[PDB]
C-alpha cells in the first residue's frame, strides 16, 4: 500500500539522436569558441551514411563543418564501416542560414545585454528531488549509469563486441513519503545494446548482468524478483543511424528528469543562451536544486515561461508536492527576491557563453559534474 | 492562497515543425490506404525551400511521395514564394530505407498480431482532467483554438495578411481543490503570427485582440489585469521552414497535455501502430480519459512502459491526486481487468490501421474529434 512503479529511460552516447545532440552541442562549441555572441540554432538529423546540420547561425566564427561533424562521430566511436557508421567516409550536408532578420530585430539587435528578449516564447520546468544526492530522480540516475558503463567497457576493450548505439530502461518500485519519494528496490531492467556479428546472445546477456548491471545498481535493489530483458529484440547488429534515423532535440526526457517532474517541450542542444529553451530550463533547475539543498523542500517543480522580444518571464510557479512547511506563495517570493531569471542575467550567472554544451548532451543535462546549474545558490530570506 | 499561474503553448499548422508532423502523418495514412500493415518511421525535415523524407519504411503500397508531400503543404496553406514556400516548386528530397530486418525479427516477424512485441522500449502516460468537458488543460485547450481560429481566418480571406505560421500561448490561475485544479481566469496571452509585408503592427494587435483572441476565451476569463503580447518581436514576415527549421516529434508537448501530467519522450507522427510511442500513449489517454468519465477520479495520470520485443508492458501505473475515494491499487486493478495494452490489442480496440493520423497532426492529439481513444470504455468493477 502507498507503493508504486515508476519507469525511466536513458540512451547511450551513440543512439542516433543522441548523436545529432552531441553533434549540434559541438557545432555549438566551435562557434562560441571563437564568438562567444554567436546565435546559433543548429539542428542535426542522421541516417545511413549521412550527418545533415539545418538550421541558422550567426556568427563572427570561421567554423570547419566537416572537422567538426567527423570529430564528434569519431569520439562516439563510430569509426568502420563495419560498426555501421564511419566518421571518415560517411556525407556531412549543410543546410545553415543566417538567423532570421525578424528574430534578431525582436529578440536583441540594439539591446542591452542584461535586456535583451527571450528569443523564443515557451514554456520551461525545473526539478529536484532529495532521493539521491545528485538531487535527481533514482530511475534516471540509474539509467544514465547503465549506458555509461556500456560505453566505458566498450573503450577499454573488455567487451570489444560492443558498438556505440545502446538504450537502458529502470523500473522502480517507490514508496510516497509525505510528498517525496523514497525508493525501495529495482523492478525491471532493460539493456538493449548494438553488437557484432560473431557474439552470442547468452554471452552478451551474462555480460550484461554481471559486468553492466551488478558494476552499476546496488545489489539492495536487486532480489529474486527483479525482471531482466536484456538483448530482449535478440538481435542488434544493424544500429546507429543505419538502425534507426536520429535528430536533434528528441530525447528531451532522457536529457531533463526520466518522466518525473515537467517538460515544456523544448529541446536544448544547438541553441545558445538566447533561446530561453536551454537557458531557462537550466536556470530553473539551479532553482529547484537551491530550494532542496537549501532545505526548503524535499521535492519541487518550477515553471517558467516567455514571450518572444521579452525579458522578464511571462509567469513564474513553484509546486512543492506538501514537502515544506513554507506556502508555494512564500518559495515563490524567495526566488523572486534571490534569482533574476532574464536570459540576459542567466548568461552571467551560469556563464551560458562558455563552450561547453558537447559535455551535456549525453547522459543527461542534470545531476553530474557540478555544471554552474547544479552548484547551489545560498538563498536569503 | 492556494492559487497558481500555469502556462501551455500550441502552433499553427504552419509551425515548421508541426509541418514535419503532418507531413510525416501523410506518408503513413497514404503506406496505409494500400497496406494496413506498413511499418513506418518517417522522419521529416524541413527547411528554406526543402522537404527532406528520413527513416524507414516496409511496406506493400506504392507511394509517390513528392505528391504526398507537396498536397500535405498545399493543404497548411504555403503556396507562393512571398509566403517564404511553396509546395509547388520546393525540393522534396527521400532517404527511406527498409526496416532494419534485426528489428523486424525481433518485434513481429512470425508473431500473432496479438502477441507482436512493443516496436521499442520506452515510457508513456495518459492523463485526464474534469477541469474541461474534452477532460483536457484549459490552458492547452484555450491555446490551439487561439491557433485554429488564426487558420480560419486566413483561410476565409478576413484576414488576409495572415500567413501559416503561428505560436499561441496562455497562462491561466488556477485553484487546487482536493487534488482536482479550477481555473479561474486568464492571466496573459501570446500570439505570434507570420504576416504580409503590407499590414501594420496596430491593424494587427487589434485584429489579434478583437477578431482573434474575444471570438475564442470566454470574456469571463479576461479582465482589466489581463496581460497580451500580441506580434511581440514586432515583425515576423519570414516565416515557416525560412524562418526556423522544423523537424518531426519537436511538439510533443503541444501534441499531448500542454507540460501537464507527463510526458516519457517518444514522438507521436509518421510512426504505425507497433510503435508503442503512439499506440501505448493513445491507449493511456483512453484509460485516463475512461477513469474520469466513469466518475472514479476528477484527475488521473498514468504510466505505461515496454521492452522492444515484449508485447504486455513491463510496469503500468497510476496517480489519482487524491481525487477519488478508490486507492490507486484498487484503480490499477481495476484498470488491469478492463484493459489489454500489448499493442496487438491496442490496434484492434483503437482501430489503428486506419489511416486518420494526418488528422491528429495539429491541434494535439488528444481531446478532439471523439477518435477512439477519446471514447471512453464503460468500466466494470
Ligand atoms: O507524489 C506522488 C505520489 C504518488 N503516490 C502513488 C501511490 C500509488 N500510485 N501513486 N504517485 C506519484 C506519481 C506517479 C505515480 C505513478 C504513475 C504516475 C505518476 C508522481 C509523478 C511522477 C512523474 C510525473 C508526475 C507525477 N508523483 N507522485
Ligand atoms: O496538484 C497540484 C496542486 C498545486 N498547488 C499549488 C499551489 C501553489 N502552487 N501550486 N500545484 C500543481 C502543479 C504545479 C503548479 C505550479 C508549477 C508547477 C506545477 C501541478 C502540476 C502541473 C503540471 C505537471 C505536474 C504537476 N499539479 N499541482
Ligand atoms: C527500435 S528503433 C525505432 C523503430 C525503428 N525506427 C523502426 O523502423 O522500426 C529505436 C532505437 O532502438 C534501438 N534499436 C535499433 N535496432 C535495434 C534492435 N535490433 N534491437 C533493439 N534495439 C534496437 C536504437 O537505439 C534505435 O535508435
Ligand atoms: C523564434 S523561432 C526559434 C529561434 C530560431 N531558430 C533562431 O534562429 O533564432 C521559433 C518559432 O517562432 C516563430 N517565429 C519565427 N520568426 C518569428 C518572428 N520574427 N517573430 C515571432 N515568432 C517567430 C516560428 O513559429 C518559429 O518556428
Ligand atoms: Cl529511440
Ligand atoms: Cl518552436
Amino acid at each position: 500500500e502507498g507503493t508504486f512503479l515508476f519507469t525511466s529511460e536513458s540512451v547511450g552516447e551513440g543512439h542516433p539522436d543522441k548523436i545529432c545532440d552531441q553533434i549540434s552541442d559541438a557545432v555549438l562549441d566551435a562557434h562560441l569558441q571563437q564568438d562567444p555572441d554567436a546565435k546559433v540554432a543548429c539542428e542535426t538529423v542522421a541516417k545511413t551514411g549521412m550527418i545533415l546540420l539545418a538550421g541558422e547561425i550567426t556568427s563572427r566564427a570561421a567554423v570547419d563543418y566537416q572537422k567538426v561533424v567527423r570529430e564528434a562521430v569519431k569520439h562516439i566511436g563510430y569509426d568502420d564501416s563495419s560498426k555501421g557508421f564511419d566518421y571518415k567516409t560517411c556525407n556531412v550536408l549543410v543546410a545553415l542560414e543566417q538567423q532570421s532578420p525578424d528574430i534578431a530585430q525582436g529578440v536583441h539587435l540594439d539591446r542591452n545585454e542584461e535586456d535583451i528578449g527571450a528569443g523564443d516564447q515557451g514554456l520551461m520546468f525545473g526539478y529536484a528531488t532529495d532521493e539521491t544526492e545528485e538531487c535527481m530522480p533514482l530511475t534516471i540516475v540509474l539509467a544514465h549509469k547503465l549506458n555509461a558503463k556500456l560505453a566505458e567497457l566498450r573503450r577499454n576493450g573488455t567487451l570489444p563486441w560492443l558498438r556505440p548505439d545502446s538504450k537502458t530502461q529502470v523500473t522502480v518500485q517507490y514508496m510516497q513519503d509525505r510528498g517525496a519519494v523514497l525508493p525501495i528496490r529495482v523492478h525491471t531492467i532493460v539493456i538493449s545494446v548494438q553488437h557484432d556479428e560473431e557474439v552470442c546472445l547468452d554471452e552478451m546477456r551474462d555480460a550484461l548482468k554481471e559486468k553492466v548491471i551488478k558494476a552499476v545498481v546496488p545489489a539492495k535493489y536487486l532480489d529474486e524478483d527483479t525482471i531482466y530483458h536484456l538483448q530482449p529484440s535478440g538481435r542488434f547488429v544493424i544500429g546507429g543511424p543505419q538502425g534507426d534515423a536520429g535528430l536533434t532535440g528528441r530525447k528531451i526526457i532522457v536529457d531533463t528528469y526520466g518522466g518525473w517532474g515537467a517538460h515544456g517541450g523544448g529541446a536544448f542542444s544547438g541553441k545558445d543562451y538566447t533561446k530561453v529553451d536551454r537557458s531557462a530550463a537550466y536556470a530553473a533547475r539551479w532553482v529547484a536544486k537551491s530550494l532542496v539543498k537549501g532545505g526548503l523542500c524535499r521535492r519541487v517543480l518550477v515553471q517558467v515561461s516567455y514571450a518572444i522580444g521579452v525579458s522578464h518571464p511571462l509567469s513564474i510557479s513553484i509546486f512543492h508536492y506538501g514537502t515544506s512547511q513554507k506556502s508555494e506563495r512564500e518559495l515563490l517570493e524567495i526566488v523572486k527576491k534571490n534569482f533574476d531569471l532574464r536570459p540576459g542575467v542567466i548568461v552571467r550567472d551560469l556563464d551560458l557563453k562558455k563552450p561547453i554544451y558537447q559535455r551535456t548532451a549525453a547522459y543527461g543535462h542534470f545531476g553530474r559534474d557540478s555544471f554552474p546549474w547544479e552548484v547551489p545558490k545560498k538563498l536569503k530570506y
